[PDB]
């Protein structure tokens, strides 16, 4: 158990972990044992995993240590207020995926990557980063007591790995598009049926987006200092394409700053208003994340005024 | 002995202590030694001591280690200059103190932390960081070979702790108003009296308070560079009190930048000249401190008029 | 053997490293097996000698490791286009003793050294600095299993030790301006003789300021962003003045911005133009540095007017 007023908030979909570094692994094992319960892992096992896990992720100014924590609450609370849809396992597999979703990340693009031509870009030629993540989550777990999943018969623990495999990837927001389409066509039909597995993955596809965006589903507050955070890192990148003699697009370019209340209504409109829309459609329960993106949307579109 | 431009200027109140970190330890080890003594300490203990004491304090603005040994060099400035006044205890306890102060410090207020909800805040109730800096001061004594008091009888022990635990208390800047008010009226009807062990407690208390914000007693170009140091943590604070769904008072509200120079001749008046025409009062060979404070008082008022 | 792009663009004088650090240590073995040969170094100690180099360069925003390796690049690319005119022993030597030329540097100057009065001031009087970086390096050499130059004959030992320490200490910019003038009368007299061992020493000195310098003789956009980490520097050296009370030179005061591109111009006008002009008479194939130097004159000009 946490302190009082966490205990409360931690329910909230707008929830904000903190500064405080050290209180993010409690939040976590407190997560873990109200989603799947105080026998899902051995402890010791888990301190040990969250801890390799936490010196995996890298000091930079968005893709951290805290947007992992972060993204896996707002999973937390998707799977809270979905209680009666998951499995045992979809929910351990799915709050580690999200902890795990950005290991090793440096603050740089699979399209940057491509262009500097990369050895990650030679070894992995779609999704590049993220069949990275993956790569190096199942190396934490294949270290001396980290195999937190140690307990599950071979038969569950392929099917975890599956399942935190297939999650991972779909944090690609390169296939979100395609995705969400296909969710929204059979949502239309009556076609969609979460008991096909196929189906299945997708809306946890979806449901994988829409925890690596949930930026955009926070208090105004919030929303508007994480941008800070996240064009640091564009900005960074944007520097480096020039630095190989490409223009960058005007998102990753420094010198364009006075778009970016432009820049962020087209991505709430084109990007993260249907994304929420969706799951939204498919998971009713999930209704808050849409509310809170469309008031952030109205923020930016005030921005943009001038009020 | 250090070099011969720092042997010289570390006398002076207004002592910058450099930007060489790994000469900060042998800065302290010299003041120590010229204030209590070279058999004061067993050497070897003493920089373990000093080493696992750094180790203890963050990478933050302003609340780190180079605070630590700036306030330490204050109190050493405050004992040369009234040599007489203090024990053989009083001293080593007081340096000590000095350096471990704001041990473990994150850059946060101690409302903050009661705002949040942090576990500090449910153990300590009143002056919630210092009662922690005290604490922290302790577990590295009880280190193996940390115990830098090995050679005092437990009698003596004991009453430099207790020497060092109110010295980190006063530093909690709530209690200072009613400590200072208490020593002007005990000094204005000659009730004050330094063999009084609580009189002589208030006195040290505000010892602590002028060395704890020495900052403002330095030249005017370090007094207002240290200031940037002071605000990104302020700053910080209010950024994360706006996470939390609350406004921040002006000081620490990012937004509100323009009032800085106004809110500055505040804290003067009302905090800082106040602090030091005491002291000086009580201990009139710290009256550099007080001159040099009204020095950047008069800097400050030509900032706001545009001079 | 590298990435494609790497491989390619390595030979380019104008090639940027690029920001994946573990990539660095890969693109110097590179650079030393093309350079020297794959039998120059044991590998195991190379690697070995590498990692320890780079945790002697410090977190600062120019003098760092990134700097260390960019200047051997340079030194690369002037070997390889040099091919006929040096030693076994020369090249080993000159690839090292552009990795180590700034080890353990603090980001300050020798005079501000010097007007704090440090420690290494009074051990070097002259080129404080660049002597200490030698010091550092033979100190790396001289622990277990670093010893890099372990199969070299005593004789060979001693020379490639004064190759390395000459080179280093030509970094020094200050002896740069002499060393240049004696070369430029060499030249055009036809007194300059690269058997000459001493005539060899002034052509090598200036190699290392070309190498040194080379952030003047990138592509615009590299260049204007390592601006950034100069005054980054520059202007908390200048901070660090103030803090003495001296007033620190324009081009390190934070106050005078403004003064930049007009600062550039007489920099490049003043050192660098004479310095590439006069490589480029004695060793013709390094036109290109030059070329990207004058280039680089242009863009500040019209930084100047405006355009
Ligand atoms: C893909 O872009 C984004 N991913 C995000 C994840 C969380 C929060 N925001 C995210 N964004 C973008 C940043 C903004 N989009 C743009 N900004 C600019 C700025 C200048 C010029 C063009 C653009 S597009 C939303
Ligand atoms: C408690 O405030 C401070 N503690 C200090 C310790 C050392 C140096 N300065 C200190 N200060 C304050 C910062 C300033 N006071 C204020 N600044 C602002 C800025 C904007 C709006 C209101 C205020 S009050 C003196
Ligand atoms: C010695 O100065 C420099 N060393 C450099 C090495 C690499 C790239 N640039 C270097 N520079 C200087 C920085 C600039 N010179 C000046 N800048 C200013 C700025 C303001 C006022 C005076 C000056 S001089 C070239
Ligand atoms: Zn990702
Ligand atoms: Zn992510
Ligand atoms: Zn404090
Ligand atoms: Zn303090
Ligand atoms: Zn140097
Ligand atoms: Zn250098």
């Amino acid at each position: 158990t946490l302190p009082v007023r966490l205990c409360k908030e931690i329910e909230l979909f707008h929830f904000d972990i903190g500064p405080f570094e050290n209180m993010w692994p409690g939040i976590f094992v407190y997560m873990v044992h109200r989603s799947c319960g105080t026998s899902c892992f051995e402890l010791e096992k888990l301190c040990r995993f969250i801890m390799s896990v936490k010196k995996n992720y890298r000091r930079v100014p968005y893709h951290n240590w805290k947007h992992a924590v972060t993204v896996a609450h707002c999973m937390y609370a998707i799977l809270q207020n979905n209680h009666t849809l998951f499995t045992d396992l979809e929910r351990k597999g799915l709050l580690i995926a999200c902890l795990c979703h950005d290991l090793d990340h440096r603050g740089f693009s699979n399209s940057y990557l491509q262009k500097f031509d990369h050895p990650l870009a030679a070894l992995y030629s779609t999704s590049t980063m993220e069949q990275h993540h993956f790569s190096q989550t199942v190396s934490i777990l294949q270290l001396e007591g980290h195999n937190i999943f140690s307990t599950l018969s071979s038969s569950e623990y392929e099917q975890v790995l599956e399942i935190i495999r297939k999650a991972i990837i779909a944090t690609d927001l390169a296939l979100y598009f395609g995705n969400r389409k296909q969710l929204e066509e059979m949502y239309q039909t009556g076609s969609l049926n979460l008991n096909n597995q196929s189906h299945r993955d997708r809306v946890i596809g979806l449901m994988m987006t829409a925890c690596d965006l949930c930026s955009v589903t926070k208090l105004w507050p919030v929303t508007k200092l994480t941008a800070n955070d996240i064009y640091a890192e564009f900005w960074a990148e944007g520097d480096e394409m020039k630095k190989l003699g490409i223009q960058p697009i005007p998102m990753m370019d420094r010198d364009k700053k006075d778009e970016v209340p432009q820049g962020q209504l087209g991505f709430y409109n084109a990007v993260a208003i249907p994304c929420y829309t969706t799951l939204t459609q498919i998971l009713p329960p999930t209704e808050p994340l849409l509310k809170a993106c469309r008031d952030n949307l109205s923020q930016w579109e005030k921005v943009i005024r001038g009020e």
